[PDB]
């Protein structure tokens, strides 16, 4: 035989206050056992960066004639490596695989012992440098022992398998294979190989066998070609009809194999139209997908191949036929499940929002960009590379000094990167991902790849959606020889906010489902768009619900929207995957019924709703929804797209119509139109309502808006569920009254002033309860401080028929109020 | 008159802070926190480290208040565990013992007169041995926990110094259909320099429009004086009565008031009831034999420490009476004052103690300490209807074991003497309610007569659990009820554990299986309702809840719920609704599971085997599948059953064709064909599927290969201390725990008759402690066993791992997972042999996936 290698994830032991683990120690009080792959910043997200030390023992006594590596295949940031007490390896960057030679090191007592220190602390010469992703730290991916002979596929060429793949030339009826080897022969005499190079779409088929000899000087390493000329008889590979082979390489000596390592293979050619957009296999093909992160609370970065699958498994289900890897190079599976599924993919290292001027970075970053090529050249679903993502993001927090020569710095970095990629492999394109500033168009950068990537946000944190068409209409105006593509699009929900009434940045489920709509449209509109990637797959964990799916990957109403706009299969199907009840305040006496709004997601001309099983309406589709305007009775009820299903389960919705009259048998969000939906008990805050005679609500005041959006955006301190309910507010309300009948109620007002920072006597105010003096004074930005929420909780017996009239008194600034909750109690 | 606001906004917490005395504006290193709040809501899980912190934390607050001339001012803080230091603008000015029994602080002698103030509260969760709980199955959170609230009165005032109770203790001597007594005791408080002539006007209520009784009394106390004073409401006429199915309630409105002016008000609850306990048929109220069924229901709430909101307990109380219990039982502690006030009004019977649990520590401070709690608890929930039992230990003699032998006697004398006074207190505080004591199944009890002190005789009792089978549970009443025919019994506890994602057909106790939690609780439930001596019966427990030392399935968690932490049912839950409610029930099972997968057992096979329950309290029910009828089933103790054999693919179930109101259940169901492909996933050394819900991936229960097919060769599954698998934690992961703590000890392997083809190959393997130990939660460091455990993994005779040393290079508890890619070539299969060296292998579970190269 000839290659082993399996995994050396378990036996770990980790700890974050060892000063020193170099010497072998048998010591473990106090240490972490772990099983890789780990992070120490799973829950701690600010989150620990600096050194962190593994060790274990283990036990391998080397045979003759074998060589003895790890691989791993991701550690953050900076690792260094000690076997038996002996450096053995180092790396830089957190997000490639490298090689770690044992053999110089074993006992041959076969007792070892290995430690690994780790480094997530910020380096200036290191990029990522900053972004909006959390940095976690540690042996994040799995770590693989691998036995070869000492002849072997090179184990040192910037991590990569040594064995490089090229389709020069593809057309239906024949291709041109050529394969790059790299061999080391590593012991002391000269040896004479044999090299066996198949072309497989499986163990019993071959398309192609080719039999090379070569003979390698003692301590020697060589390179040589093997060229499969007009292979036949394959299918194409496409994202719509992945079909996959693979080269199987097998390095012999005496007819003995001595080493052996397969390798995908996909047969296409593409190319990209400034006019049309992407080809592949001379099929004009939109791109439409997602950008993907590497990361799942409450695991952080520690991912297991399981979770890759399932993530990439929910984006082909949604119709996306393209991945783009966020920010980084991501792990072997992902690139596996892109092959197999049907993605094409943008990946590109992490050169994000700024630069280090000067030649340790420009080293580091050319490193970087070498191993990802080199470590993913082979992937068919790979047909872009980039290099820098937001690059001039950071310019408004820099010094205004600084910022001729970054500019500088960055235009000679991306043209040296842009120069390696063209050499290392001519068959892929080079993109960029550039976003709404003028620094790109004043410098220039966008020249310089091929490809032109731009992520844009309208409607989210800037303008309004059809500004997305004007910008990028303008755009091809002005380079109508460019490629444009959409690297980045989306709106944040949470899926406890709801609103007949969305609008910019609040965070509403409505909100997300209408931008994604308008700009999907909007890409689909323009051929000359080749495709967009929607921002993000998931909510992640950052600086973020920016997910099409939550966190735990259950999908929002926004990925049912995109599986309706982008699947060939046939859909129609409920929204509100999160949502189950409904609550309406009457507004006249006379209100019988709850005003429900409903949506599908379908691809279909239209769809019919179903109320407990009885026809309600037949609406038309129009960009991948139908809607219906149902008034309820109180109760509950079963919705539907069939009568009568006989596969799928109607949606119980639980509908409630609060008396104009209230009694308080009252929950209500101030200073938004957006109801929360509270998880933890069910407990449904109202969108926002006026007062007026003979009902309850707010009087007087201004909604908040801060920066032209609705609220404050800034983390409510000391709260972690209820930040949408804070966030929004009244400004100078001046009260709040409810017409309940006499009795005893628990009321509560909340409270907070925005943007631990002490404002004293800036606003300073009292409240009172028909007439009677509650809190003489509230300092809320003295007492409490800026972002620290109050939540004044008391009772109150309402007399004599007097009603509930509660009444802010101004000292100093203006009273805020960011919701009001009212419960009958019996004394 | 009477002004309360909350006080739980603008605090800051630091758990690393030597002292905050003296007023102090930094604000770095501090965290910002709104009350309630526990330090110990993260640190209690599954985190790495054995343990939490238990120790000192600091708070620290700044507010505005100008104290006003006639006005006192207090904080009264509902909860702190375990100790509270209170210091007021640098000065001491209050603190407490215990962690669950509330407080009162007079802020007025420190308060600065200009109005800025400055409040540090030193708290302290740190074991304490004359402090209880000294030792139990729960957490000891510690921090300000419950709410803190701001209480202004003028200077004559209902007393704020009586133990932290009301001041107000409202008895019913009397309750007649026809008419009741009602007397009110109050003390009261002068601060004035001068005396004063006051009146207090006491009135019983409905509501504020509706007054029942009213009475007028006149109080005159002297400087700086205090006085106890009796009122009495006689022949009360015109009230509902209470109990815990039709809850009717009232309450006392006290005003007090100065030349007309009201200077203090408090309402306090009331209801009219007489009941009674009986050693042959149980319990009465109002004259009604009724059965008390219900639950014990813990504090906490995963993951929130024990930090919860008035919101969560009245969501706790409300799944308690929405599955037809009547009865409820504190845990071990007193509970705040919303579980009180929910239990008032939704209908509870409640039983409340003091946490003397497992042992005593001998010794005046421990007695005092345990006496003064008592009186807290007492007075602080006096009022509540709801409360029919006090009591004030658990288990007492459980840590016996665990104690040196020349401590027993002194600590049984310790333990009666205790007891006599405790109980002694109750009756002179509380003549009006029953005493009880938890005991478990141990003979100390009975040696030492301490179960004749209190008046009722609770028992804690797990047969078919941890000890005897289910039938021993009548038994052991049966024979108790002989033996002391003028006890009052009551089960206090009996309870299994479940995991909701561990199912089997062949349940077997400590798998941790959904089913069977739900087949202990279906035998104990009806054996008690067979038995009208048995007064009633709380199920251990409502719902999962932390106790940081537990290993088994789920470390740091005792899964004996009926729900889940975040409060969602298990199917035992729905057994009670069905074998409990008044109202008609019936709905399907498994409501945490959608998933069966079969191995077939033969190459003909077609059909995956599923067996359907429901919970019924009608006389039969009917399954339909796909909407059509499957068949009527009978119920026979809450439960209806069905066995169907269904076509791989996705099917709907229900009760009714095509229901107008309730969606199908949709179940997923998939057949592996007798011989394999890998297009494969089994719990080697277990009955039970494990459904791993992070990626949906579902571990089969183990099946011995055969000719043809696929599965583990040789081998014994492994038992230790009479359970399946090891409960050690396993060390590493969190959520694989229970797939790694069963096994096969000596397999010789592993086969797979596979196709031709490349596969990923998956060993899940690990070194256990071979002995059961009462707590596995304090090794320092891992145990290493070189040399004992000591094999070679081959497949198709290629060599995958020369030797591996399980107990010396990972270590007992210490999962080894070895995943790696093979070839199959030559139509051979896939035959994965162990070769031993020293000691036997051992394999907890194997996975195969087809993958392309
Ligand atoms: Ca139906
Ligand atoms: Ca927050
Ligand atoms: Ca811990
Ligand atoms: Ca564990
Ligand atoms: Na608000
Ligand atoms: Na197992």
């Amino acid at each position: 035989g000839g290659r082993c290698q399996i995994a050396f994830n378990s036996g770990w032991l980790f700890s974050k206050n060892e000063a020193n683990a170099v010497l072998p120690d048998r010591t473990t009080a106090g240490w972490q056992a772990v099983q890789l792959p780990h992070t120490w910043n799973d829950k701690d997200v600010g989150y620990y960066r600096g050194v962190g030390w593994y060790k274990k023992r283990f036990r391998l006594v080397p045979e003759k004639g074998k060589r003895y590596f790890l691989r791993f295949e991701g550690v953050n940031q900076t690792a260094e490596v000690f076997v038996n007490g002996k450096p053995a390896g180092e790396h830089t960057g957190g997000y490639t695989a490298f090689n770690v030679d044992l053999t110089p090191f074993l006992e041959a007592s076969g007792e070892q012992y290995i430690a690994v220190k780790a480094d997530n602390s910020h380096r200036d010469d290191v990029p990522p440098l900053s972004a909006d992703f959390t940095f976690f730290g540690g042996i994040y991916r799995p770590v693989h022992l691998i036995t070869t002979g000492e002849q072997h596929f090179s184990m040192s060429d910037y991590g990569g398998p040594g064995i490089y793949i090229t389709t020069p030339r593809v057309t239906p009826h024949g291709a041109d294979v050529t394969i790059t080897y790299h061999l080391q022969n590593c012991s002391d005499a000269p040896q004479a190989l044999t090299l066996e190079t198949v072309i497989r779409k499986d163990v019993a088929s071959a398309l192609a066998t080719k039999n090379t000899a070569v003979t390698i000087s003692a301590f020697g390493d060589t390179v040589v070609t093997v060229t499969c000329s007009d292979v036949r008889n394959f299918d194409l590979w496409s994202p719509d009809h992945p079909a996959m082979y693979y080269v199987e390489s097998l390095l012999k000596q005496s007819g003995k194999r001595v080493d052996n390592l397969s390798q995908p293979l996909g047969f296409r050619w593409f190319r990209f139209d400034p006019e049309k957009g992407f080809f592949i296999n001379g099929k004009n093909i939109k791109l439409m997908g997602a950008n993907r992160h590497q990361d799942r609370i409450p695991y952080g970065n520690a991912l297991s191949n399981d979770m890759h699958r399932q993530d990439l498994s929910l984006l082909k289900e949604m119709g996306g036929n393209f991945l783009r890897n966020a920010h980084y190079p991501q792990a072997d599976e992902v690139l596996d499940q892109a092959d197999r599924l049907g993605f094409a993919v943008w990946e590109e290292i992490p050169l994000v929002n700024e630069v280090t001027v000067g030649p340790r970075h420009t080293e580091n970053t050319t490193v970087m960009l070498k191993e990802m090529i080199k470590q993913h050249y082979n992937h068919p679903s790979v047909v872009i590379w980039a290099y820098m993502n937001e690059i001039y993001w950071a310019h408004r927090y820099k010094p205004q000094e600084e910022i001729a020569g970054r500019n500088r710095a960055t235009l000679e970095l991306a043209r040296r990167l842009e120069h390696i990629v063209r050499e290392l492999d001519p068959y892929r394109y080079t993109a960029m991902a550039m976003h709404n500033d003028p620094a790109y168009e004043e410098t220039g950068l966008g020249d310089i790849p091929m490809i032109a990537g731009w992520n844009l946000y309208h409607g989210w944190y800037y303008g309004i959606y059809e500004d997305f068409g004007t910008f990028m209409d303008e755009q091809r105006r002005k380079y109508p020889k460019r490629i444009h593509l959409i690297s980045e699009y989306g709106a944040g929900s949470d899926v406890r906010l709801y609103s007949e009434k969305p609008e910019k940045f609040d965070f509403t489920v409505e909100e997300q489902t209408r931008f994604t709509r308008s700009i999907t449209t909007q890409i689909l509109d323009r051929p000359y768009i080749a495709g967009g990637a929607l921002w993000n797959l998931a909510d992640f964990s950052s600086e973020n619900n920016k997910g099409l799916v939550t966190a735990d990957r259950k999908p929002k109403d926004a990925y049912y929207l995109m599986q309706a706009l982008l699947s060939e299969k046939p859909v129609a199907r409920l929204g509100y995957p999160f949502r189950n009840r409904w609550v309406h305040a009457a507004t006249s006496p006379s209100d019988t019924l709850v005003p429900v709004r409903m949506h599908a997601f379908s691809n279909q001309k239209s769809v019919s709703l179903y109320v407990d099983n009885r026809l309600f309406g037949e609406a038309e589709v129009k960009d991948g929804m139908a809607e219906w305007e149902m008034k309820l009775i109180p109760g509950r009820h079963l919705l539907s797209l069939a009568p009568n299903s006989p596969d799928t389960p109607e949606k119980q919705i639980d509908v409630r119509l609060i008396p104009f009259r209230p009694d308080g048998k009252l929950a209500m969000n101030v200073g938004a139109n957006y109801a929360f939906i509270d998880t933890r008990t069910d407990l449904y805050w109202l969108p926002e309502r006026t007062y007026e005679k003979g009902s309850w609500g707010v009087v007087g005041g201004e909604p908040l808006y801060v920066g032209g959006k609705v609220g404050t955006k800034e983390d409510i301190l000391a709260v972690d569920e209820e930040d949408p309910l804070y966030q929004t507010m009244r400004v100078n309300p001046e009260g709040f009254g409810a017409d309940l009948p006499d009795g005893t109620y628990e009321i509560e007002l909340l409270m907070v002033d925005y943007v631990i920072t002490y404002e004293p006597g800036q606003r300073v105010f009292g409240v009172s309860v028909n007439g009677t003096s509650i809190l003489p004074e509230i300092d809320l930005g003295g007492s409490y401080g800026l972002n620290v929420p109050c939540r004044l909780t008391f009772r109150y017996t309402v007399t004599d028929n007097a009603g509930l009239s509660i009444k802010f008194h101004p000292v100093s600034g203006e009273p805020v109020l960011s919701a009001v909750r009212i419960r009958k109690v019996e004394f």
